[PDB]
Protein backbone atom coordinates (compact mmCIF):
# COMPACT_ATOMS: atom_id res chain seq x y z
CA UNK A 1 0.00 0.00 0.00
CA UNK A 2 2.70 2.55 1.15
CA UNK A 3 5.41 0.78 -1.30
CA UNK A 4 3.75 2.28 -4.82
CA UNK A 5 3.59 5.49 -2.87
CA UNK A 6 6.31 8.28 -3.64
CA UNK A 7 8.05 10.85 -1.06
CA UNK A 8 7.98 14.55 -2.65
CA UNK A 9 10.61 16.91 -2.07
CA UNK A 10 9.11 20.94 -2.05
CA UNK A 11 11.42 21.20 -5.12
CA UNK A 12 9.96 19.33 -7.45
CA UNK A 13 6.37 21.77 -6.61
CA UNK A 14 6.26 25.52 -7.93
CA UNK A 15 2.87 28.12 -7.65
CA UNK A 16 2.08 27.21 -4.54
CA UNK A 17 -1.87 28.88 -3.91
CA UNK A 18 -4.43 28.06 -0.87
CA UNK A 19 -7.55 26.79 -1.71
CA UNK A 20 -8.91 25.04 1.88
CA UNK A 21 -8.24 26.59 5.09
CA UNK A 22 -7.73 21.33 9.76
CA UNK A 23 -4.57 22.33 7.76
CA UNK A 24 -4.11 24.66 4.98
CA UNK A 25 -4.70 22.37 1.35
CA UNK A 26 -2.26 23.76 -1.77
CA UNK A 27 -2.52 23.36 -5.72
CA UNK A 28 0.84 23.14 -6.91
CA UNK A 29 2.13 22.60 -9.78
CA UNK A 30 4.64 19.39 -10.38
CA UNK A 31 7.25 20.76 -12.64
CA UNK A 32 9.03 17.88 -13.86
CA UNK A 33 5.14 15.99 -14.52
CA UNK A 34 3.90 19.19 -16.24
CA UNK A 35 0.67 18.96 -14.49
CA UNK A 36 -1.01 19.80 -11.17
CA UNK A 37 -1.81 18.37 -7.74
CA UNK A 38 -3.12 19.53 -4.14
CA UNK A 39 -1.09 19.03 -0.71
CA UNK A 40 -2.54 19.06 2.51
CA UNK A 41 0.23 20.73 5.59
CA UNK A 42 -0.27 20.25 9.14
CA UNK A 43 -1.23 22.78 11.12
CA UNK A 44 1.19 22.54 13.76
CA UNK A 45 4.76 24.51 13.47
CA UNK A 46 6.55 21.25 14.87
CA UNK A 47 5.23 17.55 13.74
CA UNK A 48 5.49 15.33 16.29
CA UNK A 49 6.19 11.39 15.46
CA UNK A 50 2.27 11.12 15.64
CA UNK A 51 1.58 13.43 12.80
CA UNK A 52 4.43 11.63 10.00
CA UNK A 53 2.66 8.38 11.14
CA UNK A 54 -0.94 9.49 11.01
CA UNK A 55 -0.63 10.92 7.85
CA UNK A 56 1.07 8.36 6.58
CA UNK A 57 -2.08 6.07 7.97
CA UNK A 58 -4.18 8.46 5.94
CA UNK A 59 -2.41 8.11 2.72
CA UNK A 60 -2.18 3.68 3.14
CA UNK A 61 -6.19 4.00 3.64
CA UNK A 62 -6.34 6.34 0.66
CA UNK A 63 -4.35 3.86 -1.57
CA UNK A 64 -6.17 0.84 -0.62
CA UNK A 65 -9.45 2.43 -1.56
CA UNK A 66 -8.67 3.14 -5.19
CA UNK A 67 -11.39 3.40 -7.11
CA UNK A 68 -13.43 5.78 -9.43
CA UNK A 69 -15.19 8.16 -7.33
CA UNK A 70 -12.51 8.45 -4.21
CA UNK A 71 -9.83 10.65 -4.43
CA UNK A 72 -6.31 9.51 -5.58
CA UNK A 73 -3.04 10.20 -3.63
CA UNK A 74 0.23 9.83 -5.01
CA UNK A 75 2.54 10.19 -1.76
CA UNK A 76 3.33 12.20 1.32
CA UNK A 77 5.80 15.61 1.03
CA UNK A 78 8.57 15.90 3.70
CA UNK A 79 10.07 19.53 2.98
CA UNK A 80 6.97 20.80 4.60
CA UNK A 81 4.75 17.66 5.95
CA UNK A 82 1.84 17.15 3.76
CA UNK A 83 -0.09 14.57 1.79
CA UNK A 84 0.22 14.96 -2.11
CA UNK A 85 -3.30 14.29 -3.09
CA UNK A 86 -4.79 14.80 -7.24
CA UNK A 87 -6.40 18.34 -7.83
CA UNK A 88 -10.23 18.88 -8.39
CA UNK A 89 -10.65 21.81 -10.46
CA UNK A 90 -14.18 22.86 -9.27
CA UNK A 91 -13.15 22.07 -5.52
CA UNK A 92 -15.48 21.46 -3.07
CA UNK A 93 -19.32 20.70 -2.86
CA UNK A 94 -19.81 23.10 -0.15
CA UNK A 95 -18.17 25.62 -2.23
CA UNK A 96 -20.02 24.94 -5.12
CA UNK A 97 -23.72 24.81 -2.89
CA UNK A 98 -22.90 28.25 -1.91
CA UNK A 99 -21.72 29.37 -5.72
CA UNK A 100 -25.16 29.15 -7.25
CA UNK A 101 -28.46 27.39 -8.19
CA UNK A 102 -27.72 24.30 -9.22
CA UNK A 103 -30.03 22.39 -11.85
CA UNK A 104 -31.42 18.76 -10.34
CA UNK A 105 -29.71 16.47 -12.62
CA UNK A 106 -27.01 17.59 -11.84
CA UNK A 107 -27.85 17.06 -7.69
CA UNK A 108 -29.04 13.61 -8.55
CA UNK A 109 -26.16 12.63 -9.74
CA UNK A 110 -23.86 14.42 -7.22
CA UNK A 111 -25.89 12.44 -4.31
CA UNK A 112 -25.86 8.74 -6.46
CA UNK A 113 -21.92 9.37 -7.61
CA UNK A 114 -21.58 10.34 -3.85
CA UNK A 115 -23.40 7.09 -2.81
CA UNK A 116 -21.56 5.02 -5.38
CA UNK A 117 -18.42 5.82 -3.23
CA UNK A 118 -18.79 5.23 -0.11
CA UNK A 119 -20.81 1.85 -1.56
CA UNK A 120 -17.16 0.99 -2.35
CA UNK A 121 -15.93 1.71 1.23
CA UNK A 122 -17.87 -0.44 2.84
CA UNK A 123 -17.65 -3.50 0.23
CA UNK A 124 -14.29 -3.87 1.30
CA UNK A 125 -12.53 -7.06 3.71
CA UNK A 126 -13.33 -5.27 6.08
CA UNK A 127 -15.45 -2.32 5.70
CA UNK A 128 -13.28 1.32 5.67
CA UNK A 129 -16.00 3.86 7.35
CA UNK A 130 -15.48 6.83 6.72
CA UNK A 131 -16.87 8.32 9.93
CA UNK A 132 -16.12 12.53 8.20
CA UNK A 133 -18.39 12.46 5.40
CA UNK A 134 -19.67 16.25 4.51
CA UNK A 135 -19.55 18.56 1.89
CA UNK A 136 -16.39 20.09 2.41
CA UNK A 137 -14.73 16.95 2.10
CA UNK A 138 -17.01 15.72 -1.58
CA UNK A 139 -14.78 17.11 -4.02
CA UNK A 140 -16.20 17.76 -7.57
CA UNK A 141 -13.59 17.12 -10.86
CA UNK A 142 -13.80 20.07 -13.79
CA UNK A 143 -16.60 18.22 -15.54
CA UNK A 144 -18.18 17.71 -11.76
CA UNK A 145 -17.93 14.66 -11.25
CA UNK A 146 -17.40 13.08 -7.29
CA UNK A 147 -14.25 11.94 -5.41
CA UNK A 148 -14.49 11.32 -1.90
CA UNK A 149 -11.60 12.98 -0.15
CA UNK A 150 -10.37 13.21 3.61
CA UNK A 151 -9.49 9.79 5.07
CA UNK A 152 -8.15 11.31 8.17
CA UNK A 153 -10.48 10.22 10.43
CA UNK A 154 -11.41 6.56 9.03
CA UNK A 155 -11.29 3.31 10.76
CA UNK A 156 -10.60 -0.23 10.25
CA UNK A 157 -16.67 22.78 15.36
CA UNK A 158 -19.87 23.66 12.93
CA UNK A 159 -19.84 19.84 12.01
CA UNK A 160 -21.97 18.35 15.33
CA UNK A 161 -24.79 18.44 12.54
CA UNK A 162 -22.97 15.26 10.53
CA UNK A 163 -22.97 13.32 13.97
CA UNK A 164 -25.38 10.37 14.57
CA UNK A 165 -27.57 10.66 17.51
CA UNK A 166 -26.60 7.13 18.91
CA UNK A 167 -22.92 8.86 19.49
CA UNK A 168 -24.22 11.75 21.34
CA UNK A 169 -26.34 8.88 23.51
CA UNK A 170 -23.63 6.74 24.44
CA UNK A 171 -19.74 7.54 25.27
CA UNK A 172 -17.38 5.50 23.11
CA UNK A 173 -19.69 4.11 20.59
CA UNK A 174 -18.19 0.94 18.44
CA UNK A 175 -18.18 2.80 15.07
CA UNK A 176 -20.55 1.36 12.39
CA UNK A 177 -21.28 1.77 8.57
CA UNK A 178 -24.79 3.10 9.90
CA UNK A 179 -22.45 6.20 11.10
CA UNK A 180 -21.80 7.11 7.24
CA UNK A 181 -25.33 6.54 6.48
CA UNK A 182 -26.35 9.47 9.04
CA UNK A 183 -23.83 11.69 7.78
CA UNK A 184 -24.88 11.13 4.05
CA UNK A 185 -28.58 12.04 5.19
CA UNK A 186 -27.25 15.37 5.83
CA UNK A 187 -25.15 15.83 2.94
CA UNK A 188 -28.36 14.85 1.09
CA UNK A 189 -30.46 17.74 2.87
CA UNK A 190 -27.21 20.23 1.53
CA UNK A 191 -27.95 19.02 -2.00
CA UNK A 192 -31.84 19.52 -1.74
CA UNK A 193 -31.53 22.98 0.38
CA UNK A 194 -28.11 24.60 -1.20
CA UNK A 195 -27.93 25.14 3.07
CA UNK A 196 -26.27 24.50 5.65
CA UNK A 197 -28.07 22.56 8.12
CA UNK A 198 -28.74 24.03 11.41
CA UNK A 199 -26.69 27.31 10.54
CA UNK A 200 -29.52 29.58 11.86
CA UNK A 201 -30.02 28.41 15.02
CA UNK A 202 -29.41 29.48 18.08
CA UNK A 203 -27.11 26.57 20.06
CA UNK A 204 -25.55 23.83 19.66
CA UNK A 205 -26.17 21.78 22.84
CA UNK A 206 -30.31 22.63 22.60
CA UNK A 207 -30.18 21.24 18.60
CA UNK A 208 -28.20 18.28 19.58
CA UNK A 209 -30.66 17.31 22.56
CA UNK A 210 -33.69 17.71 20.52
CA UNK A 211 -31.80 15.15 17.91
CA UNK A 212 -31.62 12.51 20.20
CA UNK A 213 -35.25 12.50 20.61
CA UNK A 214 -36.04 12.83 17.12
CA UNK A 215 -35.79 16.49 15.67
CA UNK A 216 -33.80 16.57 12.11
CA UNK A 217 -33.75 19.34 9.38
CA UNK A 218 -36.36 20.94 8.19
CA UNK A 219 -37.68 19.48 5.20
CA UNK A 220 -37.53 21.34 2.38
CA UNK A 221 -40.50 21.19 0.18
CA UNK A 222 -41.17 19.30 -3.07
CA UNK A 223 -39.46 21.00 -5.89
CA UNK A 224 -40.79 22.17 -9.08
CA UNK A 225 -39.04 20.81 -11.76
CA UNK A 226 -38.50 17.21 -10.72
CA UNK A 227 -41.18 16.69 -8.04
CA UNK A 228 -41.30 12.96 -8.32
CA UNK A 229 -37.54 11.88 -8.28
CA UNK A 230 -37.22 15.03 -5.21
CA UNK A 231 -40.10 13.45 -3.18
CA UNK A 232 -38.07 9.96 -3.72
CA UNK A 233 -34.94 11.46 -2.86
CA UNK A 234 -36.52 13.05 0.57
CA UNK A 235 -37.70 9.39 1.58
CA UNK A 236 -34.41 8.23 1.37
CA UNK A 237 -32.85 10.72 3.52
CA UNK A 238 -35.54 10.23 6.41
CA UNK A 239 -34.75 6.42 5.94
CA UNK A 240 -31.16 7.04 5.76
CA UNK A 241 -31.52 9.57 9.22
CA UNK A 242 -33.28 7.08 11.41
CA UNK A 243 -32.96 7.37 15.00
CA UNK A 244 -32.54 3.94 15.11
CA UNK A 245 -29.73 2.55 13.43
CA UNK A 246 -30.78 -1.09 12.38
CA UNK A 247 -33.78 0.63 10.38
CA UNK A 248 -31.44 2.96 8.11
CA UNK A 249 -30.57 1.51 4.49
CA UNK A 250 -27.09 -0.02 3.51
CA UNK A 251 -25.35 1.66 0.73
CA UNK A 252 -26.12 -1.58 -1.40
CA UNK A 253 -29.71 -0.71 -0.62
CA UNK A 254 -29.19 3.37 -1.21
CA UNK A 255 -26.99 2.90 -4.63
CA UNK A 256 -29.84 0.76 -5.97
CA UNK A 257 -32.38 3.78 -5.65
CA UNK A 258 -30.25 7.20 -5.98
CA UNK A 259 -29.11 5.05 -9.61
CA UNK A 260 -32.96 4.97 -10.13
CA UNK A 261 -33.01 9.19 -9.85
CA UNK A 262 -30.93 9.72 -12.71
CA UNK A 263 -32.84 7.12 -15.06
N1 LIG B 1 -9.44 21.70 -5.01
C1 LIG B 1 -9.15 20.81 -4.00
N2 LIG B 1 -8.38 19.76 -4.29
C2 LIG B 1 -8.04 18.87 -3.35
N3 LIG B 1 -7.26 17.79 -3.68
C3 LIG B 1 -8.57 19.05 -1.98
N4 LIG B 1 -8.30 18.21 -0.97
C4 LIG B 1 -8.80 18.39 0.25
C5 LIG B 1 -8.38 17.39 1.29
C6 LIG B 1 -7.99 17.84 2.57
C7 LIG B 1 -7.57 16.96 3.56
C8 LIG B 1 -7.49 15.60 3.29
C9 LIG B 1 -7.85 15.12 2.02
O1 LIG B 1 -7.77 13.77 1.78
C10 LIG B 1 -8.29 16.01 1.02
C11 LIG B 1 -9.63 19.54 0.50
C12 LIG B 1 -10.28 19.85 1.80
C13 LIG B 1 -11.17 18.91 2.37
C14 LIG B 1 -11.82 19.14 3.58
C15 LIG B 1 -11.62 20.35 4.23
C16 LIG B 1 -10.75 21.31 3.68
O2 LIG B 1 -10.56 22.49 4.33
C17 LIG B 1 -10.09 21.07 2.46
N5 LIG B 1 -9.91 20.38 -0.50
C18 LIG B 1 -9.41 20.19 -1.74
N6 LIG B 1 -9.66 21.02 -2.78
CL1 LIG C 1 -39.48 13.98 -11.66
Amino acid sequence: ALGLLRTFDAGEFAGWEKVGSFGQVYKVRHVHWKTWLAIKCSPSLHVDDRERMELLEEAKKMEMAKFRYILPVYGICQEPVGLVMEYMETGSLEKLLASEPLPWDLRFRIVHETAVGMNFLHCMSPPLLHLNLKPANILLDAHYHVKISDFGLAKCFGTIAYLPPERIREKSRLFDTKHDVYSFAIVIWGVLTQKKPFADEKNILHIMMKVVKGHRPELPPICRPRPRACASLIGLMQRCWHADPQVRPTFQEITSETEDLCE
